[PDB]
């Protein structure tokens, strides 16, 4: 017996500098009517309020590494982080989280600034959240579409998106902070109209077959070159720059270190680098994540059982 | 008879966020070989410490708007704007502006979310910065250089390097906010060091000889469409997006509207629009500036008069 997914949430400005999501969830809230299906209303969710208006990516702290039960459970006070008090509130509204009273599904909507296109990201191996990757695949031919899976180093999930009983995030770049293209905002708003349409057919009580398919699944992260300091000492090579998802193989160029000299890649394997070259993650001490290239088999989601 | 430029600057960092410039003047900070020449030395400077250090535009107030002479002659007090206690420490350094013991040049250097490649802005059609661009362009066979010519308004000039007795900005995108690639860094600081091989040939007595060259003269700006609440109502068209400096006819479509329809040029002529959705000027209410191209004679600058 399928359950329908009737509260659903997407969510913008989780980052408040990431425009598509942000212009898509203040226009959604002022034009919801795009957000209904005939079997459920997806509700719209400015997810970083005040970060949003400052146009920057937190306050006090990323609102998506503010979700963890510890941080929710937390007892509050006045001097706790804005991004800690948010998170709270959207434990409120999509969860709480862990709980049978939480939200379904939320779509979280992200932009980088590293050259992935088309990324949606999945804190586990869920078979929903591959069958809806796939789709988003077979509804554009010709686009990459690329799952990420980003399991979390052990016990607790941090994000927005795992305040719901399930959800995932929709990346898209290159953008810049703070610029909004015309270009991703259209495709962003048609890849969300496509997965409420997945839910819908879902709903329905759509079978969808069993299938295999290529998912890159994280291997970690590699620090930008750096002084005894923690100051840069050269950036992204100009050979991996813009080559998310491209093969990297030992002995190949990663950075380039401002002296001049290159740095290659030392590892014993071919990896798949991703998000590479993220505004955001410089202070996170990440140039780019190693992730595996990898076949996986996805049971089939059924109406009745065969 | 020629004076020779020997209190040179170059400043990096006037906005904390903009990379090349951030990184160039850190690195130079700890490597100057580099600034010298035979006839002299360029001093190397962080515009915008406290920016730079936040990786942020500015704190209180755009740096690159706070150094007009009100401004720097305003009575200072604790609740002055940090950018204005700022601009008054470079008009100390580099100024005083508008006195004989101002800096010779300063070089401002900077970068844009905007797909400008390289630019230099002039504040005014002095010679000497018309020969450099030349200079550049010559030295740089299939590059574009653009010259674009951004006199002030009226009286007062605001910018760093207009505390100078002359100066010039060199302007580079596209770059996101907040990220260094490797092929702008490299690129810029070429550029630098051959705008300083340029003012070493103009110490040595060089003579440049007069002659012609298209400029792009600033004619104001477009603002992005709005709602009656100056909140996005659309943003930059598809095709006028990443269209720096091409031509923009009357009738050709400059925005894309969030409900769906075209915003189209009401000119009367043709333009060229330059820094094109650019991230810090969303706030400045411009989606672009439009330019006129224009053929400009150049005089020489020769050692002796013929
Ligand atoms: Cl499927
Ligand atoms: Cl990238
Ligand atoms: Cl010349
Ligand atoms: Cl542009
Ligand atoms: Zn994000
Ligand atoms: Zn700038």
């Amino acid at each position: 017996s399928r359950e329908p997914l009737l509260r659903v949430a997407v969510t913008g400005g989780t980052h408040g500098n990431e425009m598509c999501g942000v212009y898509l969830a203040r226009y959604w809230l002022q034009n919801p009517g795009e957000l209904q299906r005939p079997s459920f209303s997806a509700m719209p969710v400015l997810a970083n309020p005040a970060a949003t208006a400052a146009c920057c990516r937190y306050l006090d702290r990323d609102l998506n590494r503010s979700c963890t039960l510890t941080f929710l459970g937390s007892t509050a006070t006045p001097d706790d982080p804005y991004e800690v008090k948010r998170a709270r509130e959207l434990n409120q509204l999509l969860g709480p989280k862990g709980t049978g009273q939480a939200f379904d599904f939320t779509l979280d909507l992200h932009n980088t600034t590293a050259n992935t296109g088309v990324c949606l990201i999945s804190e586990s191996n869920i078979s929903f959240n591959l069958h809806l990757c796939h789709y988003l695949q077979r509804q554009n031919p010709g686009m990459p579409c690329r799952l990420f899976l980003y399991e979390p180093a052990g016990t607790e999930t941090f994000s927005v998106e795992s305040i719901s009983k399930n959800g995932i995030c929709l990346a898209m770049g290159p953008q810049p902070q703070g610029v909004l293209r015309a270009d991703l905002f259209s495709r962003m708003r048609a890849l969300v109209a496509s997965i409420l349409d997945f839910i819908e057919l879902f709903n329905q009580g759509m079978d969808l077959p069993a299938f295999e398919m290529d998912i890159y699944r994280n291997l970690g992260s590699v620090d930008f070159p750096r002084t005894a300091d923690g100051d840069l000492a050269g950036t992204v090579h100009p050979q991996l720059q813009d080559h998310d998802f491209e093969p990297l193989r030992p002995g190949e160029p990663i950075f380039k270190l401002f002296s001049g000299e290159d740095v290659l890649y030392e590892g014993d394997s071919i990896v798949y680098p991703v998000f590479i070259n993220e505004a955001a993650y410089y202070e996170k001490h990440v140039a780019f994540l190693k992730s595996e290239k990898i076949r996986v088999t996805v049971p089939a989601l059924l109406r009745l059982t065969p």
